[PDB]
């Protein structure tokens, strides 16, 4: 039973950490909320999406100081995943939550990704075709609408040029990155984009850790 | 000098013994379905709502071929990510040599058709089907009622529109084809639940065919 | 610190080879130039792109004998990369330069690929949507226009049915093929297309080697 030691240790660790992370998520005080981010995005779903980004970042830094990256640590990073290609501006990211501005200037679409996190996107501009699993028809969502991609759900997404949205995700964030960079690894091979993503995520993690240390 | 190389010689011997075995089996096997049969059955219902067409096609298939089409309890729409496109399938029948399914997409997708060891026929029930054959510079658009025969060893570029639905029948060595149907699910989407669903429906169809053979 | 010798040697080798190849490319005598290919392509920017292909191949074989493959060694090879799919006709290829006719008859788009080479594409027909990195808006280019995808640059590309262009790339060509075949490896699994690409590249390399040997 010596060769079973590795497998038993792996099973024990994975189930001890499933239980640990699941109890942590059910007893942790979160910074942001899905209704909060969706409401803030709906407040500005009218004007030019750039002005919406500006006002949303201003209100976020006012209402949650020390939790949004500084303008020095902001950059649009490409995101290739599930067969679609867009760009993101990460405003906040922790081990359990993340907030970003996502969108595309080209017509793309693919797999939404099935991960251990609840994600909410409020469309600021463009169109969002969603095709839920097990169906034969898709629905199109317009600026002002908010789509909640639940945990374990998998849909087909499609966007139009100029489609932009504010996105908030809550769950176990690392387990999701495996999907967000798969195409960057096996399709685009844009390792510099991978580096940019890791860089901005590390900056958000260090910002959150510094804010925790100050308190 | 044959110790290093023993693995390579065993691999070559096995691959050629199994190419011979499989190609002799495919040339001496009585098949269940036919390309023209499925094409006619699909074209007969190409004018109705593709959902109603699906219903009537499943009924006629279970009527004319009892014991070879899955029961309604074992049917479910499984996402399919492959060649850069994304659609969904409903597997009606599948063995080691044949498969019948209802394929289509509710979003605008397109990519590589996939080159495999099987002849595949698709009859469009609704939507549009852009096909771009290899070595050409122009593409053709196929409409409901048309039937496309993707021959063995052929590779094309496919593109679909929202609401494109079709009945598809493939004949050949089915396992060697699944490698293409799940590549994006492995390296791009990582939707392992969809991988499990695919293995599930294929195993269910294989067990149904094995049970029908055992009863006979 | 004995096993740090391997890592230090690896870094030293990679930087000595970076310096070697980069100095070579900065001092090498090239056969073609981007303005030459771009002007020749713009002269024939029309609707009947096929006649443009024929006349361009004729002019290339006239002004540079022994550097363009013969009609026997020409074939349209599928190209899957970055999430898009097109087809190519390789006219010339070496270790530092390559000239081809690229295009698609279907609607595709994805990652342009970030490689160690400057690439120039002159659109003969169709439309070319380019989305530059770090921006939120995309530009649309039409037949006659020439786009220079610079070294280290990464953009999002999108094409329409019937989009065809003449492309010339200069740099370290092998390091680019890794991107050009990634989707063929992990997405399409079209090993025959991989063989065709390797075959036409080998034919071009042997043609250029024969021309060097004759001189
Ligand atoms: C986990 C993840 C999924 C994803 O997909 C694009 C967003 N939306 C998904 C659903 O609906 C359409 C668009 N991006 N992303 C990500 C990527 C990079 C990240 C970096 C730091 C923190 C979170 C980070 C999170
Ligand atoms: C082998 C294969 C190719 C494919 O591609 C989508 C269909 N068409 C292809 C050509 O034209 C456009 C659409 N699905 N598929 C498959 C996927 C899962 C399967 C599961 C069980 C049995 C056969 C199974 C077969
Ligand atoms: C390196 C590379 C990139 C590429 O991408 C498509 C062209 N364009 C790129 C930028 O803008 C849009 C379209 N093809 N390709 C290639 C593929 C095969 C090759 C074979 C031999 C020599 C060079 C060879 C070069
Ligand atoms: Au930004
Ligand atoms: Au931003
Ligand atoms: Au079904
Ligand atoms: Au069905
Ligand atoms: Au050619
Ligand atoms: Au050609």
């Amino acid at each position: 039973l010596w060769l079973g030691l590795r497998a038993v240790l792996v099973v024990a660790g994975l189930a001890v950490l499933l239980q640990l992370i699941r109890g942590w998520l059910s007893s942790k005080s979160y910074v942001f909320n899905r209704e909060e981010i969706a409401r803030l995005a709906k407040e500005h779903s009218g004007l030019d999406y750039e002005v919406a980004f500006s006002k949303i970042i201003v209100e976020l830094r006012k209402k949650h100081p020390g939790h949004i990256l500084q303008d020095e640590d902001l950059q649009w990073v490409f995101v290739n995943a599930g067969g679609w290609m867009g760009s993101m501006c990460l405003l906040h990211a922790s081990l359990t939550e993340y907030v970003l501005l996502f969108g595309t200037a080209v017509d793309t679409g693919g797999h939404s990704g099935r991960y251990w996190a609840e994600i909410s996107d409020t469309i600021l501009s463009g169109t969002f075709r969603q095709w839920k699993e097990g169906t034969t028809k898709s629905e199109i969502f317009y600026p002002g609408d908010t789509i909640v991609h639940e945990v374990g759900e998998a849909t087909s997404v499609q966007w139009s040029s100029g489609t932009w949205m504010v996105e908030y995700g809550r769950g176990f964030i690392p387990s999701t990155l495996a999907f967000a960079l798969a195409d960057t690894i096996f399709s685009t091979q844009d390792f510099l984009t991978l580096f940019y993503t890791v860089k901005v995520y590390s900056k958000a993690l260090l910002l959150e850790a510094s804010t925790h240390l100050s308190q």
